């Protein structure tokens, strides 16, 4: 079950195409693993068809996703980078390996670069048990930004060559899993698109005067607009599961949290939550790289 291999990636075509892994990492693997994806991404970066590259740090957890009471709004916000200051949990990395189509991604040998140079270096201590990684294939079904949403296959390609979240920004990533009854998914997406629009118009104060909102705090309700939205669904359903990532970047945790209080977000949710069996769940990620095409 790789999706991976030659003969997975044969049986997708003609829209970009998301090599995905969530990994972890022991803190005596740590500086061999970012050397590792170093090694990497400069070797993917001068592919053909290559557009970008992220690893992302899992560094909280929303609480506002679960729409707990606002009491509790925040209360995770940097828990896991706080396992890491306690050494009570491994680095959670997640690796985002863009490529412009099909062709592009099946000729990249991504799996041959991730056997030689990630692989080894994802066991525990004794040496210790592997920890297994998740791997997927993403398709990036719709997109959109404080501007403008992206519909077609080169509109969508281009936000992906523009990714915003460079890591001395210090943004702020979250990832909203969820699964959807696979007979049920293909109803579903065009209601999950609505999302790129409140995503696209909403923040607080409405009458703020530069367009994009008050930055948000515990103790306020106010936000500035997500600064990009991405629906990836998993290009294989799991049996009769078929999962998504409604991948966002925000300036805070505090502006995400707060994007979930709003009304407007409510609604349009809603109906959208409905149709997931599994999750929501919706951590936080810091985007440790980023990088582009040559
Ligand atoms: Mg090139
Ligand atoms: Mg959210």
């Amino acid at each position: 079950f790789n999706p991976w291999t030659d003969a997975a990636l044969d049986t997708i075509v003609n829209q970009a195409l998301t090599l995905y892994a969530e990994m972890r990492v022991v803190p005596a693997h740590h500086d061999a693993f970012l050397a590792a994806i170093d090694t990497v991404s400069a070797k993917l970066r001068v592919l053909p068809g290559f557009l970008s590259l992220a690893l992302k740090q899992m560094s909280g957890d929303s609480t506002m996703v679960k729409n707990y009471p606002e009491t509790y709004k925040g209360v995770l916000a940097t828990a896991y980078l706080d396992g890491v200051a306690a050494g009570t949990q491994p680095y959670f990395y997640n690796l985002f390996v863009r490529f412009a189509d099909g062709r592009a991604a099946r000729a990249a040998g991504f799996e041959a670069l991730f056997e030689t140079h990630i692989h080894p270096l994802l066991h525990a201590m004794a040496d210790g048990p592997e920890l297994l990684a998740y791997r997927a294939v993403l398709q990036s079904v719709v997109a959109g930004d404080r501007h403008a949403i992206y519909r077609g296959a080169e509109e969508i390609r281009s936000f992906l060559r523009r990714p915003v979240e460079l890591p001395e920004r210090e943004t702020v990533t979250v990832e909203n899993h969820v699964m959807v009854p696979e007979d049920k998914h293909a109803a579903w997406e065009p209601q999950v698109a609505i999302l790129l629009q409140v995503a696209q118009d909403t923040f607080e104060p409405q009458d703020e005067p530069s367009g994009v909102g008050l930055p948000g705090a515990r103790d306020n309700r106010y936000y500035r607009k997500a600064l990009s939205t991405e629906i990836l669904r998993n290009a294989h359903a799991d049996g009769g599961l078929r999962a998504y990532i409604m991948h966002g970047v925000w300036e805070s945790v505090w502006d995400h949290e707060n994007s979930h209080l709003d009304p407007r977000f409510l609604a349009a949710a809603g109906p959208v939550g409905a149709a997931a069996v599994v999750g929501p769940v919706e951590p936080f990620y810091l985007t440790r790289r980023l990088v582009v095409a040559d």
